């Protein structure tokens, strides 16, 4: 249970903040803060992680969406990030993303971007 | 708002079966029986839905987890769906989805599988 | 090895046609016209299959790249698709695919789309 | 036209070789090299770049496919890397990349994996 380790302020390498609280059960809910993009402020995330990983070395599987809209802006839009916490001195979460934008069917073929984000606690 | 057209039960293409409910503010808390895989019975989900779309046609986006832990089995792993719900009288849930399984830092590069669900309100 | 299988005149659910040849190798070559997009007429590509496919009812992997520069327009960008054939009366091409745009390394966070086609002979 | 940029022998952080010719048209051709997975040797790549990027510090999208089959091992397999070249003292290809197994249709939704390479002319 990496419960603590997830619990806290993370950052990503396109300088974004994620804030993220882990319940015992398995929920992850919390804020992002895009820095990049159609996005403004703080928008609320809500997630899942395994809350009893092995204990093998393997890292803990998890994922969070945010909805891109709040009180500022809406871009009509939302990403999902699906990757795995990795703990020890320099302790990351690795995952890849999908955000897909709502569209006309005629441009579904070009809702959805993929990319990667690692995390740190520092930076 | 389509808080009423995305409350409710789904079905995909698998089989799987995706119960959800649509809160006025952009939550979906629900639950997750998949059809295939390491899983049996429900599993908890959690997500975000634009909950104010554009009025121009297009779909309306969305995004949720499933960490694949429950009383019954832990696979270790997570999938994250990000898609859109369109309506009128095919509805459907057109998603691409990332499954993290927790993994060595060795075998990082094959922890993520990437596909595609549609979800239909009938089957 | 689906040699014969393979070539010929492929088309998706977009409205593509996907014109490929097999080498006894595993070489794919052949031109691409998409029904959508920054696109017009034929544009090389090139790619590689499974020449000796597993006997157990398995599909035939393979994939193929698309630059999008012809002699009529030049969209700065390239798809890959990544799939399997499958053989039998109603014969399929599944894939997912990567378009990835030339962006600044400031805009590289949105490069690259993902979707999913599915190819057959007919329509 | 990053001909001459793109040509030659690169190298990714699991420690793979990529080495590829890239033609006046828009051809790549060459020999991948996996430090991973169910590959030993040299597997035959092909793909295309655009030839004539744009010049406003944008990046060259190319992309390439790997059939994992040689004289050595067949591993009903291919990758698809799709991503820029981006030129100047630190040169780098960054890819997202797609790879499928040939499945029987029961195991369809399980058989492609995506991930992230960066290459680079130094390691």
């Amino acid at each position: 249970r990496d419960e603590a380790g997830i619990t806290g302020t993370w950052y990503n390498q396109l300088g974004s903040t994620f804030i993220v609280t882990a319940g015992a059960d398995g929920a992850l809910t919390g804020t992002y803060e895009s820095a990049v993009g159609n996005a403004e402020s703080r928008y609320v995330l809500t997630g899942r992680y395994d809350s009893a990983p092995a204990t093998d070395g393997s890292g803990t599987a998890l994922g969070w969406t945010v909805a891109w809209k709040n009180n500022y802006r809406n871009a009509h839009s939302a990403t999902t990030w699906s990757g795995q916490y990795v703990g020890g001195a320099e302790a990351r979460i690795n995952t890849q993303w999908l955000l897909t934008c709502g569209t006309t069917e005629a441009n579904a073929w070009k809702s959805t971007l993929v990319g990667h984000d690692t995390f740190t606690k520092v930076k």
